[PDB]
């Protein structure tokens, strides 16, 4: 037998930073959950019982602190270069880092229409969220992504004109409830290395939230003939905005609210037309994935 | 032996509604999950295996869409009012009824600067719950709650003067993060059934939105001496704002953010005034609770 | 306004600790979640920030450890019952404590049909729990309860002879699935003191055993004509084999698997005597409670 | 822009099948989670609204729940190759079906030392999983896996010699506790095609039998240098007793427990050879993982 892959690391490590104005007294808190994985010639740490060339987890703990203690740690694509490139250029046999980040929102709360200065709130659980990979030698690829962006419209939704076989029941609708989970990814093209990251900051901000700004009018917007092609719209309208991205990938559940027939009790309307109840279903759910790129 | 207490329902019961404005256009969703749970003369069906005193709860389900479908879903202290009431009224035997009502938030999307007519957000985990005991001869006992309110200072809270002794490591302190999830509930002044009930619906969105502006504005604005001590304004300012009420509960955990000492690297300050990067502890937490009422 | 009632503390303290047999070489480990709150005279602490009166929740967790390094840890409730008195008698404001612990399973591994003298698993999520209250010049009220135990059986389960009205659609059943998550409660009489918790260690863990068996038992045995008949059965046997215990509770939720007509699709025959695929429902769920004492 | 990749179907569907034995009366239950994702020729549903070429994510359950009333449901190897079949021999421009299923544990009680016919009990959470590919013209890949078996030993763990720089705080050990979830994969040789997994059918449920097996005493029996050498260990063992398999895969956590120095409470000894009590912790946690194949 043989190693074929490996790699290890420190995964689920809570990092907050807190950046305090000299003169106006603000302050901005950042909130992470990071996972550092390496890559490299490690091969014997499995095989021969060779720790010597094992950098302690818990020093890649450190190190994301330490990190964090003396750079920026937004935006996340930037922190995220910043940190794999230093383990792939402090260790000589180490040749690529995986940098995984989860940053949490912390929004400024307002009170009495004015913005705290150091108070915060948790408005959902929606995240942002990075995935770097630095391979020495052949420079760093940037995944960013919003997830846990939860929707729903309540009319302006159709599914008909599918496949109908004898497997299927499913009837044919020109009005219905429509609900997903957003999770979008953008890839951007390959950085040569951390300069050139540098040189492209001030479009990380930008695109995520353009991306988010698309996703939540097309939502709203689309008379969808389905989450297929909305999704697609979606992927369109970014990919034309930022010419840096090479491809968007969008994965939506389709979490399905049923209608409730009360026709039984006292003949009760409840459906179609006169349909206002309806039950959500927890499981199951349709998935539906697509990744779009250029021409 | 004897049967002491006994209870019986359907948990998990999910709900949506949905409202449609004839002239504007505008639809308004209502999503919640329901529990109902029934006492009464029932012990027979636990001792002698006598199914005829059970209203099946598949039947209490059914009446829960039912109830929906025919009156009003809001406030959640009027829909579990009516649910709890009907009950008690429709069975002989069923002399008390425990509805559990959790709201969700479907709030309404922003497209442009300008409200959505159908489309909405889940902005966060956050809950409006009620709890309503509906006892026959008794009344209607209502206890409101948000819950799910997670919130961060990032300054202005202190913690010293504490009891120390030699179980004590903690340092006294002049400046921490103080970091929460709010839990708070009001319970009402009993009502005599639903007529009274319907005479106060204005009152409960109004209390509600009360709770929550002043648990956001006394967090921010408190500097803060402990977590007791906070909680303790927040309580006798809402007593204050509604008569009605006759208790204040708050729970609130307090969620760690540990300072990380970097002087063993290169003499790194990351303590005390220079403590920039912290790190959240999952657990353990402490947990603080109070009821205030009146003199 | 005036503070009701006020408890603070610590929860979610995780806690491990082996015992090394010098002769055997054998090591156990017991691990556990545990969670303190005190009450006494510390209502100044919310109403005049008088901190003097705290004993810090982080004193607290130390106190944990400390008294699990000098006392054994089992059985929980006699570890529970060593942890609040040393409150109530270490401190002269500190009335009443309440202790919680969820005791995990690590079960010894069998390698080769021979026990492991340092390998353990956790097989299942099932819980072993305690609450402990010692409530100065009141003695020592313990509730021992077991949790997670989920079950399933596949047949030997009816529901038929329930009240049939207009808000009823279930049909009567003489075979159904019943799977169910137990959580049971076995309240002790009230102790003196420690020294009379103490007395009674050994019946601690046989009584729990005992609670697991009956359990088991007569929800693989009865032939059950509700979950009411089913739960009422194992309470009054704890209560037959145990005389130092005053009540039981049960509390079950009936997890509900639906048949599925596929008659639809070319005849197929699932349902009554032909029912072999099934649909688990995630939610709704029925709940069903009692307490059962003596006459 | 262009669709690059798009897959689509239903996630999260459960399952349940019982078999009855005529003769002995004995029923055996299975329970899955199943996940069916297709693609093919249906770049137009994104791009054109062309619904016709979508097989409905709801027929495609009523697919999974037909093809379990008409096959068997064990082994999920097989199981998961019938279902994806269907689809890509059903349809004439579905070109491949991606099938995972989870396999929940219903083990048979045992009442009085007998196993009882028809009541099953949840030991644990631990998994049996499959991912079967089935792409036309390509034949059929499997991948295997057991997930979530907790495992603890609390000796014969090391773990010194690794690399010490300014970036390094952790204290060389030869003794600490070793705790993991275990993550265990291998992969089949791609198989033709159903009539090639059904002639392999039996070695399926025997291969996760010795891959458990095997992860078990490597786990409790080696002296352990480090995650890394043990993870190997198991890993070529596997590959020796199964020449069907191609790679094995394992992912493990690596969920600390740190000592507690308690000498600042009067001198008590809790640290190295005295280490009794113990703090697990939640987070953070190495991550270790290794794909193992042939030279
Ligand atoms: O087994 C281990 N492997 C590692 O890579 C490591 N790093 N810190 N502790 C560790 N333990
Ligand atoms: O065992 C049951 N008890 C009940 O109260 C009930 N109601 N519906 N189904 C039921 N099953
Ligand atoms: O606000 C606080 N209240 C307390 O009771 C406490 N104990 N430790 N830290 C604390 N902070
Ligand atoms: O938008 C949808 N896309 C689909 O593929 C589908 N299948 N069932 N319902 C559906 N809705
Ligand atoms: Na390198
Ligand atoms: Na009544
Ligand atoms: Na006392
Ligand atoms: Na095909």
């Amino acid at each position: 037998s043989a190693v074929k892959a490996a790699r290890y690391g420190k995964d689920n490590v809570r990092v907050y930073k807190v950046h305090k104005d000299e003169k106006t007294g603000v302050q901005t808190v950042y909130e992470m959950t990071v996972c550092v994985l390496l890559e490299g010639e490690i091969e014997t740490s499995y095989t021969k019982a060779d720790n010597s060339v094992i950098v302690a987890t818990d020093s890649i703990k450190n190190t994301i602190y330490i990190t964090a203690k003396q750079n920026p740690v937004t935006p996340p694509e930037l922190f995220g270069s910043i940190l794999g490139t230093h383990f792939i250029e402090k260790y000589n046999h180490i040749h690529a880092a995986h940098v995984n980040i989860v940053c949490h929102r912390w929004t400024r709360m307002d009170i009495d229409g004015k913005p705290h200065p150091h108070s915060f709130i948790r408005d959902s659980e929606e995240k942002r969220n990075v995935q770097v990979d630095v391979v020495e030698g052949k420079g760093i690829d940037i995944k960013s992504s919003l997830s846990g962006l939860t929707v729903l419209k309540s009319t302006n939704s159709q599914f008909w004109g599918f496949l109908r076989d004898e497997y299927t029941t499913l009837k044919e609708t020109w009005d219905r409830i429509l609900s997903t989970d957003v999770d979008a990814t953008w890839q951007w093209k390959n950085f040569s290395g951390l300069q050139e990251v540098r040189s492209h900051v001030p479009k990380f901000d930008a695109t995520w939230a353009t991306a988010r700004e698309v996703t939540l009018k097309t939502f709203a917007e689309d008379n969808s003939a389905s989450v297929q092609a909305t999704m697609y719209k979606m992927a369109e309208q970014i990919l034309a905005r930022q010419q840096l991205i090479e491809t968007v990938e969008y994965s939506l559940p389709n979490k399905h609210y049923f209608e409730i027939d009360l026709s039984w009790h006292k003949g009760l309307q409840n459906t179609g037309k006169n349909a206002e109840v309806f039950a959500p279903q927890s499981d199951p759910n349709g998935l539906i994935k697509c990744t779009v790129g250029r021409s």
